[PDB]
């Protein structure tokens, strides 16, 4: 619970000498603000597309508008916006700006370097990736939700700050102003928004499913659920955007594994787009409006898409995982 | 954390048969949504403003648009934005608007019916309030913040969800366009956004300033701050938009209970006005002299002229419970 004004940046974790003055910056304001020297990039325990994959310190690129992205590589909602923030990289990089992908893991998959590496690839990120596998960075900026951007101008100063998916070109007009405080007459490329589509959906899909024991919010076969391996069936009836199991499962706080052949997730879900994000070997069935597809799962856990829906609406999922296919969250677009 | 997409509901709690669709609105959107059949009030320890105390049945409610409008008395936010819910029922209650102040108490002695009516009479609210001690309606619609909205149209279906303060013409619209759609070719008055002014701060404040132990964030005076009695003492530099404790204080999870005649509280804030959530009986001293008795509640402690970084130190006599700073 709190108390909040609309727009208002709602920071995680706690104030330090670092970061206190952040919440003098808004949530995504469209002129720039004021809120404090850049905090640091604290504890990360790994850089990529650096030389030698050696860290950065942010007071190394004074200077340099620099744009922080909070991300993790199977978040839905940062692979839309990575190809933005990689316009923008592209765009701009040679006048001014750099962009550091923070890489803070919504997984304990996503700790692992090759699949962030992988992942960073199939999104065509070249900037800079520090790995925030201790929410040391997380923390360190009171950040609360991916995807997430702090903007620091050649100063060190954070100048914009926003908070989830959407709204890239009012941050990009803020990233063309500063580049212009930086270097007074720059001649920048046309906005990075002009051949790059904002695929940002209506804000008003199914949440994010979690299925780890400590995170589930819309488990909707009722009994308990409770981490350890039972048998479970569908409800009479399952509510709106929930989810609820059939045959055995094994359940912790990572997500849903399946336990035996039978294994079977209904959802009741509120999107155009669902995604699976789903780990381990083996085989997806999916069933949808009486239409089955298949799905091999192998390598890296990530997303899978099992809905190209043709628009935002209410409908019934089936997905049937074969056993030892571990579920993390199903999400949307 | 979380993932989100910008103006989705961050709704609280988890789903239920009830709730299941709220969802499917977002924050505060400038159109016509539609996302369930409204939520019971559910739990409700007790009413004001009704005939005889009694319970509001939402059902009772058909026919007529429902705003059910999420608040607390010391809330400043709330306080703000009430005068806008009193301006709406005063215009549109004859035209078929419900109004139903749903009050989840953020402290202890906001579960007191009498602090709650005395701030409803300071507030010149005169819609139902239903009182909602137990956190059993916050629940069941899922919500997160104070202030919220959630706008019902005559039919029983929640069509605008909104956290937090502001963008009071959007919900008014929509409430006007409901009240229509309720009963086509009512007449109403101009808007009463025309003769309400919106007061609603740049959203850059200080976040508000809790002084019990479970939900302290700003405490930048360093060792320790747990339950208990201990003396303190301002830190060699405090940081921007922090607290400082010093001589002897009780902290207990509602607050900082002054003991030693020497407590005193320092405070970086970035405002323009600055209020504190103070209890107990008294005299509090700003750095001017500030009596303080009855309910607990806000007391303007800066009327600034303009929002400001600054500071500012408080001396509260013994007894005093000091739970937050909040600000304008």
């Amino acid at each position: 619970t709190g108390t909040e004004i609309r727009e208002q940046l709602n920071l995680g974790g706690i104030v330090n000498a670092q970061n206190a003055q952040l919440s003098n910056c808004s949530d995504g304001a469209a002129q720039l603000e004021s809120c404090g020297t850049a905090p640091d990039l604290k504890g990360i325990t790994g850089w990529l597309n650096t030389p030698g994959n050696k860290p950065i310190d942010l007071k190394s690129l004074r200077g340099k508008v620099v744009l922080i992205d909070f991300w993790a590589y199977s978040c839905i909602n940062c692979q839309r916006a990575i190809p933005h923030v990689v316009g923008w990289y592209q765009a701009y990089k040679d006048s001014g700006l750099a962009v550091i992908g923070v890489h803070t893991p919504e997984y304990a998959f996503e700790k692992v370097p090759g699949n962030v590496a992988k992942g960073a690839a199939n999104l065509g990120i070249s900037y800079p990736i520090a790995l925030d596998n201790n929410y040391a960075t997380w923390t360190n900026y009171r950040n609360r939700y991916w995807p997430a951007e702090y903007l620091i101008d050649a100063t060190g100063t954070v100048r914009h700050i926003k908070f989830g998916e959407g709204d890239y070109n009012v941050t990009e007009t803020l990233v063309r102003q500063l580049l212009n405080d930086a270097k007074p007459g720059v001649k920048l490329p046309q906005p990075s928004s002009t051949t790059t589509p904002d695929l940002t959906p209506r804000a008003a899909l199914t949440p994010e499913t979690y299925f780890g024991v400590g995170k589930v919010v819309n488990y909707g076969g009722g009994g308990a659920y409770d981490e350890g391996s039972a048998v479970f069936d569908y409800p009479p009836s399952l509510a709106a955007n929930s989810f609820a199991l059939r045959g055995r499962w094994a359940l912790d706080y990572q997500g849903a594994t399946s336990d035996g052949n039978d294994a079977a997730i209904k959802l009741n879900y509120h999107a155009k787009d669902v995604y699976i994000v789903v780990g381990g070997t083996g085989t997806l069935t999916v069933v949808r409006d009486g239409k089955p597809a298949t799905l091999p799962i192998s390598g890296p856990p990530t997303t899978h898409q099992v809905v190209a829906g043709y628009r935002l609406a209410s409908e019934t999922l089936e997905v049937r995982p074969s056993k030892g296919l571990q579920v993390f969250s199903f999400t949307y677009g």
